[PDB]
């Protein structure tokens, strides 16, 4: 049930996901504000060569965002599709935002039942892997503005969404993360959830909290996707 706009209908939700992330690199790291160097998509459930099993696990789409002196890898398993990936940098910090796109922008997306949405909320899991990059090529920024999920990072019901968070401490000092799942047309109280953590000074704090100002989104730049 795809639609490119927001209509009034029960048990018919345009569910989306919006990931925001702010990384503070180590001082002793080489300068690199060259964001959106590359963005690649790939979906594999550990299903390929050398890894055969009787029971194959859930497939997982990985997004690798190279820029700002970092290689950011995000793994989504059973989550609303990601259609927009933006980034930005300044100083030793690099911000990135990965999300679905709301029918409000005129993009079409699936509308799922209230029940199907609750299960998705339960299964959807996001993995985080952040490595250093020496990549020096030019930013490959899009010509058009960043489209959004229409979901805000306000404090709402907590949901164990975020999984493994692995980072190369050489270039990564601090790291703040926020994940939001909800209706992209109109907030549905029971289907609005969020997960997040604040890795500061080597310490991790978890839980839902207001992150509407984690990053200044107006600074974000749309990254162009590529392959191979």
């Amino acid at each position: 049930s795809f639609a490119s706009s927001c209509t009034e209908e029960e048990n018919n939700h345009h569910m989306g996901i919006d990931v925001i992330i702010k990384v503070t690199k180590q001082d002793q790291t080489p300068t690199n504000d060259k964001i959106c160097q590359s963005v690649t998509e790939v979906t594999e459930s550990e299903d390929d060569g050398v890894s055969e099993e009787v029971v194959k696990g859930d497939p997982t789409t990985y997004y690798t965002v190279v820029g700002g002196g970092l290689r950011m890898n995000f793994g989504f398993t059973k989550c609303p599709q990601i259609k927009s990936i933006s980034e930005s940098a300044d100083g030793n910090t690099v911000n990135a935002r990965l999300s679905s796109v709301s029918p409000m922008y005129g993009i079409e997306s699936p509308a799922i039942t209230h029940e199907e949405a609750l299960a998705m909320i339960n299964d959807c899991a996001v993995s985080i892997n952040i490595k250093c990059s020496e990549e020096e090529k030019d930013s490959n920024i899009k010509t058009h503005p960043v489209l959004g999920s229409n979901i805000s990072h306000k404090k709402v019901r907590y949901e164990d969404i975020i999984g493994s968070t692995i980072v190369d401490i050489k270039c990564v000092k601090d790291l703040e993360f926020s994940v939001r799942i909800g209706d992209m047309c109109k907030e549905a109280s029971e289907l609005e959830v969020k997960d997040g953590f604040k890795y500061i000074d080597g310490s991790v704090s978890e839980g839902a909290t207001d992150d509407t100002s984690l990053i200044d989104s107006t600074k974000l730049k749309a990254c162009v996707g590529s392959l191979v």
